[PDB]
């Protein structure tokens, strides 16, 4: 990557945004300390350690918990403009509930981050939702499973009400949610993360769901909790100056092949990905393609749902990581969807007709760089969706270190595969700002190694190393290292 | 129009050619001589004159039957480089059948027909089937809504044996079927045209048939009947230097508004349109979003026959008239299709969303001018579905003539609005043309005024008039008079 091609910091305007980020079940620990209630993730961590790669929880994580005041200064010392963190929701409402009473540790910590953060003049951008949903709502009535699309919505909104009473006079950036889909789909759908449901027959610790129907009743109650938040916060604790969205996970869609077929199924593929959680806030209602294809199988909003919707946003999150090739699949007897995303009548795939892979590898089974798939992202947003303000919530690689290859701490310091994708990256956003596109920031995703869900430790996707050896030891690497540089220059 | 607007013969290739076409049920008469047998559209006119606008049938017609030899001399005149006209299917198997016998006068009269057009030098575009099916076929297994996809296709592929057997020396240009979507709609959905089947409680004179259902069956068996009578073409018949394909009547369709909406209005209008028979022609099979919405209603092609339908073509025709401007219409409970157009989810509007219609109104009901229509619908061909060799097969307008408006022959023979709007879409294939078009021909429509299925004959869409109260008198009209000037320098 040329010298002259790696981006400046005066290639942004000044008021763009750089940081990064985190979420609360993968670096906090202290997972069941100072009164914090046990959650999804703690319940299916334990209760399920087959279901990790490397049979790992996150009890400790980063230890953020207790670390969080080190974590504030590699965010200092960066020069990071702002910071992504989210709220964990059992930690605030133990039992998830109002009549469950607010954990005042999980206020205090929280109150504190926030503020030391603002103290080093970093900008808290707040998730209020990243997953962890307390285990007490899971039993009581599946969470965001509710079959009556009112509990979960409910007990959510109070949630997201406790936040903007003890952190709205300082947080001026709220998220509802980040990564609706993957979190559906995964859940619910392949039964990959907590609580590991998925259709009979599959291949998930609780092979009793519906894989075809479950991602979708948790992705509306998700909406409807979204929805229902943002008029909250609209009508009560919205300032000219704050502003409130939500982050949307998104792999990049290229036809397959040349055939007008695969067009279509690219765009069916976007719909399913991206549309089927940005469509509603911006419209009020699902991409027409998912209501043709899914069918019942996806629930109708009430009219005054649809209202509230309709622009629920002041602003968006994008997590963007990797693209594929969608390839047609034609409607007919031999086909029948088993997973929700089958409904999109398209396969992914990493390799084009060719052969060769989309991009790059970067490290683990899934992320390939193409930073063109960002640029084609970024133009659907400006030309199909208003263009709105976009912020990249997530960017970023994870490096393989397991028990059978371990990544040597010198290797891991030396992440260069990690500043190369960073930096044509943050290219991708020079190149599409100047199109016109209205992204206004960017955050590197993982400020610290941590845990990777169903990878668990396995991958490293932090530009902080975190030596969990030594009382989780908190290293800088290369990228990090760059970014500094980068914001400091 | 400016006289620099004015289409030249110069304008267009050497080769280009240039004709006018007509239907046999519109212009022959003769309806139960020389044992033709009774059709499906004499049955309907006969026993339902009441869906008729004047009540009328084409017993007579132009009285072509009895008098080819003066349209021949029509064409010659006007320097007509060819002629589309059908073949009765009830005049050359008066039962439709094998069993039942082939009609030798029946041979003869197009045997004449095509070799006095080739005597005179204008080549011959023979259109196989034009909605007239025998009415034998459609008491014995109800014709093309032939619930086992077989005997329909069997006895057309017969019929269209017996065209190729005692024509096949003589003609190079076959079209299986024309308007094969306004057969299927118009017959089983609306039910306007002959038999007249709807579904229970819609308006038609048999409202017991199935509109979200029949129209699809017909197709099916239309599409099937075209893919194996190219089989038998191409197997026994097929030379280097004839062609054979079929005409699609479509049109324009333009986003009522600017939202993405509209735009996938737009393309599910095409696609219901067009794709409807012009994608399994060209790959095999039904458009998408047809199978997405029409789900079961859509029959399924058997692998084989999909091998048959793909590439069963050498050159297509298309029939253009009109376009509207498509508004979509969101699945949701609120909504029902109730005819198999319906199914597209989009409303069809004449007027856009300022009140004023797409383009200037030509007289009837339906048509409004708008050439743009014919640019993209050629845009689409070329650059969708293989830019293909295309022949405009129909074009034209209606002038209205009622006996409560009569319309005085001077004034019939005085249509400039049928002249300025024949040259505008003329100029309209310069301009496709150059911009990588494959379009090799237009086709006026209607040589002849004639019988105008349910409008009768409120509607004269010739360039040559005829006067039926002077045994069918021809004259030649305005329009008529600057076509010969055009083929003519
Ligand atoms: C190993 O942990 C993950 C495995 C797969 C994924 C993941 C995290 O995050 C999502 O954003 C994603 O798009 N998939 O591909
Ligand atoms: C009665 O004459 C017709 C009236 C309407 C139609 C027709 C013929 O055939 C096609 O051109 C068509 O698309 N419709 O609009």
């Amino acid at each position: 990557l040329s010298p002259s091609e790696i981006p400046q910091r005066d290639w942004f305007p000044s008021d763009f945004t750089f940081g990064a980020a985190t979420s609360a079940y993968q670096i906090e620990g202290a997972w069941n300390e100072d009164g914090k209630g046990e959650s999804n993730w703690d319940h299916f961590c334990h209760n399920h350690p087959e279901r990790i790669l490397d049979g790992s929880n996150s009890d400790i994580g980063a230890n953020s918990y207790h670390m969080y005041k080190t974590d504030v200064r590699l965010l200092k010392e960066m020069g990071m403009d702002a910071y992504r963190f989210s709220i964990s929701w059992p930690r605030i409402l133990p039992k998830g509930t109002k009549e469950g009473g607010i954990n005042p540790d999980g206020i205090k910590y929280y109150r504190n981050l926030i503020n030391l953060l603002l103290e080093n003049g970093i900008e808290p951008y707040v998730t209020i939702f990243h997953w962890d949903v307390p285990q007490a709502l899971e039993e009581k009535y599946g969470g965001f499973l509710d079959k009556s699309h009112k509990s979960i919505v409910e007990d959510y909104t109070y949630f997201a009400k406790v936040c903007f009473d003890n952190f709205g006079d300082k947080v001026k950036n709220w998220l509802t949610f980040n990564d609706p889909q993957t979190f559906t789909s995964f859940s619910y759908g392949t039964g990959v993360f907590a609580p590991g449901r998925c259709s009979p027959g599959l291949d998930c610790a609780y092979p009793t769901g519906n894989s075809l129907v479950e991602p979708y009743t948790a992705g509306h109650n998700i909406l409807l909790a979204h929805a229902e938040a943002v008029d909250l916060y609209n009508k009560h604790y919205k300032r000219d100056d704050t502003r409130i969205g939500l982050a949307f996970d998104v792999m990049g869609r290229v036809p397959y092949g040349t055939s007008f077929l695969d067009k279509q199924a690219e765009e069916r593929s976007w719909d399913i990905n991206l549309g089927w959680f940005l469509e509603p806030v911006v419209r009020g209602d699902y991409p027409f393609s998912m209501r043709s294809l899914a069918r019942e199988r996806l629930p109708f909003f009430k009219d005054e749902q649809k209202e509230k919707l309709a622009g629920s946003y002041n602003m968006l999150g994008l997590n963007y990581y990797t693209s594929r090739f969608s390839k047609n699949i034609d409607i007919s007897p031999n086909y029948s969807p088993v997973l929700n995303t089958d409904d999109a009548y398209a396969s992914q795939e990493v390799n084009g007709p060719d052969g060769k892979p989309i991009g790059p590898p970067m490290g683990n089974p899934w992320i390939y760089m193409y930073p063109e798939g960002l640029k084609d992202l970024l133009m659907i947003m400006k030309n199909k969706y208003g263009n709105p303000p976009i912020y990249i919530t997530e960017n970023g690689i994870g490096d393989v270190d397991t028990k059978e290859t371990p990544l040597p701490m010198e290797a891991a310091l030396n992440d260069y595969k990690r500043l190369d994708y960073i930096q044509r990256h943050i290219a991708t956003l020079k190149e599409s700002i100047d199109l016109g596109s209205n992204v206004q920031g960017y955050f590197a995703w993982s400020l610290l190694d941590n845990f990777e869900w169903f990878a668990g430790f396995t991958e490293r996707y932090g530009i902080v190393y975190v030596d969990r050896n030594n009382n989780c030891t908190r290293y800088m690497k290369e990228s990090a290292k760059w970014l500094k540089e980068f914001n400091t220059a």
